[PDB]
């Protein structure tokens, strides 16, 4: 599924998002709209060998199983697949654990370099929310 900009801020509010560790609503559709386009079905792969998946490309290097990542970790415990669906539960269960490791957006490298710093409120303007 492509999201439109404030569909996709408003499901992301719905799952609770908004403000989560202090990171407003603006934040996370930046990051979604520099990670993937706004693309649940977004993959790209690392030059280690793990793969980017979904909305927010989460890494198989440490947050879930894609099979073809050995060695690796799956701390939010489920298919690298699963983030590439429709339903964004996932994905967003996900990023909150994420977030929470310390770094914060940080993690995210298109975030920190796309992101971070501007004025993110301008991603959510002119949605009902
Ligand atoms: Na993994």
């Amino acid at each position: 599924k492509v999201f439109g900009r404030c569909e996709l801020a408003a499901a992301m509010k719905r799952h609770g998002l908004d403000n989560y560790r202090g990171y407003s609503l603006g934040n996370w559709v930046c990051a979604a709209k520099f990670e993937s386009n706004f693309n649940t079905q977004a993959t790209n792969r690392n030059t280690d060998g793990s793969t980017d998946y979904g909305i927010l490309q989460i890494n198989s290097r440490w947050w879930c199983n894609d099979g073809r990542t050995p060695g690796s970790r799956n701390l939010c415990n489920i298919p690298c697949s699963a983030l590439l669906s429709s339903d964004i539960t996932a994905s967003v269960n996900c990023a909150k654990k994420i977030v929470s490791d310390g770094n914060g957006m940080n993690a995210w490298v298109a975030w920190r370099n796309r992101c971070k710093g501007t004025d993110v409120q301008a991603w959510i303007r002119g949605c009902r929310l």
